[PDB]
């Protein structure tokens, strides 16, 4: 297909924990970004077939998106907050790798990244 299988949202072996920080990442951080007017291109895996982007998965080998992150949080997939933060960060840098710098999709990502940094600056102490 052009589309790879989507990133997993569960795993038989990967260990997990629940923490107040992971709860905050779902209830506050993911929620705040998800409701933003510019969230919609980031709420699901890039569908290269639908969007006609034959080069996307030639370039992006570690895809990530907030739909996957939301499911990972809901499924208790993460061991700690750092693992979840890493997924957000991958989502943003993938956008900057793939896209032309002046593209509106990059402007959208940048607005969401600025909000994300504000929210992570208030990550509660564990
Ligand atoms: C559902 N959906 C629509 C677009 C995407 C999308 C998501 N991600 C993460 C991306 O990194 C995308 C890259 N594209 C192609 C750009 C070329 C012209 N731009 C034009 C453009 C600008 C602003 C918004 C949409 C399209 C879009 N499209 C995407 N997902």
């Amino acid at each position: 297909s052009m589309n790879p299988p989507p990133p997993e949202t569960s795993n038989p072996n990967k260990p997990k924990r629940q923490t107040n920080q992971l709860q905050y990442l779902l209830r506050v951080v993911l929620k705040t970004l998800w409701k933003h007017q510019f969230a919609w291109p980031f709420q699901q895996p890039v569908d290269a077939v639908k969007l006609n982007l034959p080069d996307y998965y030639k370039i992006i080998k570690t895809p990530m998106d907030m739909g996957t992150i939301k499911k990972r949080l809901e499924n208790n997939y993460y061991w700690n907050a750092q693992e979840c933060i890493q997924d957000f960060n991958t989502m943003f840098t993938n956008c900057y790798i793939y896209n032309k710098p002046g593209d509106d999709i990059v402007l959208m990502a940048e607005a969401l990244e600025k909000l994300f940094l504000q929210k992570i600056n208030e990550l509660p102490t564990e």
